[PDB]
């Protein structure tokens, strides 16, 4: 069984990079993480400009 | 990083109020809820009409 | 076996109010109203506004 | 011909004034508004609740 | 208050039975499941087939 | 000119089953039956896991 | 409140004239037609081409 | 840079003449017009058939 | 078993015009074409205005 | 690279099988098939029903 | 209220940098530039390669 | 007329570069490729990480 977290990265640098913070979040607190496929991207725009990947991440059970 | 989880709030009264009945949840058993978007509303019709409202509810980790 | 009508709800107070206007004729009409599951919402914007609400209502067969 | 404007209205008590409040900076701005379609609603949690509704505001060009 | 969880439960039989191995792996670990809604289904290919099927299963929070 | 009716069939042994007591209750009722599409599916989960399969059932009118 | 019926209307000629065939069928049969939403178009391809074109008709009860 | 306008045009003949209505009222009011992506159609019911197609302008900024 | 092609028909007439240009190339080049579906309409706009219809065209293998 | 074809497969027992008939016609054909996604699930209602699941085929390219 | 433009940037170098090829003329011409979606990607494909990314451009309303 | 192939392009290094392997694939063995749209992102997490972006390729037909 696979389950899925829905998690959104933020990066400074682009949106590779921000969903590679999302899947380096899962990796440090989820064991067997096998894939994540990208639901949405969006910038906040304030000081600086923070690009946002948001992923749902999916991990085997057991 | 954020997080959401998937949430359904249940009111007697409308789906403004519903919707809190979500994030009140969450903020009892997280730190740092953020935002809700709304994804999907209903109503349960029996001895009473329950309307429901479905948020996404993020929270940023750490 | 459940059937869904597809009706839109009117009021001028508010959405809630809305959907259970589309509720309160389904109930007028069919037997066992068992939910209403919210598609669209708009206001129609005339001498006043009109909120709208249109839920797909199911009800159980027999 | 019909135009819409993408508008994301606020308030404090609920997602029907929030709908409101977009529609009322269009009929502040825009003339012959004719009607607003809900395109997604949310919540902005912060020291207090902020419910938003996005509306498609349409006014008949002219 | 319901909560989801997005689940993909895998079989070598059928797209039903994939559905009911994530039921029941939710029902393994959380209290007062009480529906799952089928978001997605596909198959893995390999040296045998397995039929996969992606459901949000909803408990009750308490 | 065909119409359409939105059926949610119930099974407790699978979602094709479910899809077929959406037709068969159509059939029932309704002369011309041509086709179906299959919208949702979904599982209730009480004492017994019930498939649901919802599906826009099309008949020629005449 | 209003209600929608879900039909394909058809044509030899154009997507046009079909979603008028199902409007003029609405019509023949139900009081107080307002309005129709195209939700999909698409051509049978046999020993001839037939252009379909579905509309949600909505017609407001009383 | 392009960005697009949202414009319901109308006609009493034909979807494809609704869209070029509301093209024509683009090309009326703005430069460099280059392509126009249909979002929805509709009909309006009322003294006689007015066939509406709802398309994404776009014209390139400078 | 029915395989689609995702074609792009083109006209200077109509909508349906430019379904009709996808159709026929199918039909030039595959046997067995029975029906086409349409997922996308829009319209080139340049020294003329070009109406497109983006079809999935489909035909049986055999 | 992996590319897709989109097929539909057909069955009179159910729309598992009906997925694996898409699927042994792909294998039937091209090399190095990984997985299938399920787009469309649907019922022909003719003589006997005859179950149909549109899947997008996934093959590995080389 | 917030008020949203559809706008699509371009780059020859990433998505990412035609999303703030967009978001810079934003800047430009208009105050109170808070946030953007990201709402498709695509690349022109001629003499060389443009990636483009489309975003609604969200700013705050006075 | 133009035809589409669905295409997934992967790369080590970020989701444009991703794209452009599908484009590049295209290019190797298609004429008059013109356009590509992007449909689908995700990242497979093994070994090393590897993005993915799938792409409906466009080119003209001739
Ligand atoms: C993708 C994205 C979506 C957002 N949507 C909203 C929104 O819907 N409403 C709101 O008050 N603030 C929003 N914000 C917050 C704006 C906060 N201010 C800022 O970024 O300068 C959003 C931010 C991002 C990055
Ligand atoms: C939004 C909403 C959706 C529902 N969908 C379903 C459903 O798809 N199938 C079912 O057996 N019961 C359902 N139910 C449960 C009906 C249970 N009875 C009742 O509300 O009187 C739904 C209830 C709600 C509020
Ligand atoms: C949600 C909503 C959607 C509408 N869409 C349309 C529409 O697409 N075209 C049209 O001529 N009139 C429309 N109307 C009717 C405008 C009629 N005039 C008015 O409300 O002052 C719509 C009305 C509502 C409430
Ligand atoms: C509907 C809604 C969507 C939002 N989406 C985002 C978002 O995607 N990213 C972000 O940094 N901030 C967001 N925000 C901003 C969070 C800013 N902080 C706060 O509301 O306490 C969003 C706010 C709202 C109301
Ligand atoms: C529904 C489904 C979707 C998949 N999507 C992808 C995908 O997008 N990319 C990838 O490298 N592998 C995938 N895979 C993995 C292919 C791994 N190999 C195999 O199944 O023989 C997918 C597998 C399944 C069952
Ligand atoms: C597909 C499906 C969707 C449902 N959605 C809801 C729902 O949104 N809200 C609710 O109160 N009950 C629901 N229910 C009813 C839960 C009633 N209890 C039970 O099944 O043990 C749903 C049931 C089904 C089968
Ligand atoms: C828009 C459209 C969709 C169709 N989809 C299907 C379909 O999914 N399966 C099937 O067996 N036949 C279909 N058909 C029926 C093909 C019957 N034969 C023919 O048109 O020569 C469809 C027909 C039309 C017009
Ligand atoms: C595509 C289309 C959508 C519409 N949707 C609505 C609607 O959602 N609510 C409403 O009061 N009036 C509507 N109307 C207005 C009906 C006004 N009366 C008429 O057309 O005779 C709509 C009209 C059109 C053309
Ligand atoms: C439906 C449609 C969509 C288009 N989308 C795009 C697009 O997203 N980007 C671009 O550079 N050119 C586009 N074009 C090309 C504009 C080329 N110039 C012209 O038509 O005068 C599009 C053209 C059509 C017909
Ligand atoms: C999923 C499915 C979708 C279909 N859609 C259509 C359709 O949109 N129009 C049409 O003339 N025939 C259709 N057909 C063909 C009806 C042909 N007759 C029959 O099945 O007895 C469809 C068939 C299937 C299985
Ligand atoms: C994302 C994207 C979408 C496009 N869609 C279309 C389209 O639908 N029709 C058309 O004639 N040209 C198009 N074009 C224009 C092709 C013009 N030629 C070229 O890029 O070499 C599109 C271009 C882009 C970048
Ligand atoms: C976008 C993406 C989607 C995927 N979806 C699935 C999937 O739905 N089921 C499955 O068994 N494997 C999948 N996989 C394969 C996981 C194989 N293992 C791995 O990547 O370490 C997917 C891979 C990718 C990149
Ligand atoms: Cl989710
Ligand atoms: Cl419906
Ligand atoms: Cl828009
Ligand atoms: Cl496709
Ligand atoms: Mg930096
Ligand atoms: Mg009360
Ligand atoms: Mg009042
Ligand atoms: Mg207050
Ligand atoms: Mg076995
Ligand atoms: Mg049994
Ligand atoms: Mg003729
Ligand atoms: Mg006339
Ligand atoms: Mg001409
Ligand atoms: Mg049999
Ligand atoms: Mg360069
Ligand atoms: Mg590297
Ligand atoms: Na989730
Ligand atoms: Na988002
Ligand atoms: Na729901
Ligand atoms: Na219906
Ligand atoms: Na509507
Ligand atoms: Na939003
Ligand atoms: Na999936
Ligand atoms: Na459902
Ligand atoms: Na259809
Ligand atoms: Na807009
Ligand atoms: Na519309
Ligand atoms: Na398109
Ligand atoms: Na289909
Ligand atoms: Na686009
Ligand atoms: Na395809
Ligand atoms: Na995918």
């Amino acid at each position: 069984v696979f389950k899925k977290v829905l998690l959104t990265g933020t990066s400074e640098e682009s949106f590779t990079a921000a969903a590679d913070d999302a899947i380096d979040r899962a990796e440090d607190t989820l064991d067997n993480v096998v894939w994540a496929e990208v639901v949405d991207q969006g910038v906040a725009i304030g000081a600086v400009r923070t690009y946002q990947t948001e992923v749902q991440v999916a991990f085997e059970l057991d």
